[PDB]
């Protein structure tokens, strides 16, 4: 077949009752995760295949980064509960792994003030319980599939993507054959 298991994708031995439709892992710690963001646009590639309205989900994680990479799993909490995360993804990133200013969670307190975010704004989410929830979804989530590495993608809680099977001679067709995988499986 074209799209065989091992190649594009691998399948979950124990697949997610009730996961999201579409399911992104990274970390602003993982250099490929960098990559997918500001080199390769992968979440927007694979939003312009996928049916309108489809909800893309995208959670950061724990295991990259010592106390820090909690403190981004919280401050990203922070962006989902506030709705800025096309606002502050992209300082974060270069924050932490082009110019590597961000050491401290005063430090990713900076990125969202510079971001626009007021102060108390920040400080009322951080200190939430709704944030707290968020915090435990994302834990619950990158759980429930063992997750070992990062960028990952998950489809419907059964299918795992599979970028090392993919060509990267050039960055747009690699794009294009994991936009085209996650199409195909999202319509299994
Ligand atoms: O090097 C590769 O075979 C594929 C790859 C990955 C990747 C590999 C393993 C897990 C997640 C992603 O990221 C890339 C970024 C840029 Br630009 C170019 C290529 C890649």
């Amino acid at each position: 077949a074209q799209y065989e298991d091992g190649k594009q994708y691998t399948t979950l031995e124990k697949p997610v009752a009730g996961a999201p439709q579409v399911l992104e892992f990274f970390s602003f710690f993982c250099p490929h995760c960098y990559q997918f963001e500001e080199v390769l646009h992968i979440s927007d590639n694979v939003k312009k295949k996928l049916p309108e309205g489809v909800k893309m989900t995208k959670y950061h994680v724990n295991f990259m980064g010592g106390d820090l990479g909690k403190d981004l799993t919280q401050a990203w909490a922070v962006a989902m509960a506030l709705g800025v995360e096309d606002k502050v993804t992209v300082p974060l990133f270069e924050g932490v792994q082009k110019t590597q200013t961000i050491r401290s969670a005063s430090d990713i307190r900076d990125v969202f003030i510079n971001a626009g975010i007021k102060g108390e704004e920040y400080d009322a989410a951080w200190n939430s319980f709704v944030v707290k929830s968020l915090v435990a979804q994302q834990e619950k989530a990158a759980a429930d599939v063992q997750l070992r590495g990062v960028p990952a993608m998950f489809v419907n809680g059964k299918y795992q993507l599979n970028p090392q099977g993919m060509d990267t001679s050039n960055m747009d067709v690699f794009v294009q054959q994991y936009a085209d995988t996650v199409k195909y499986l999202s319509e299994k």
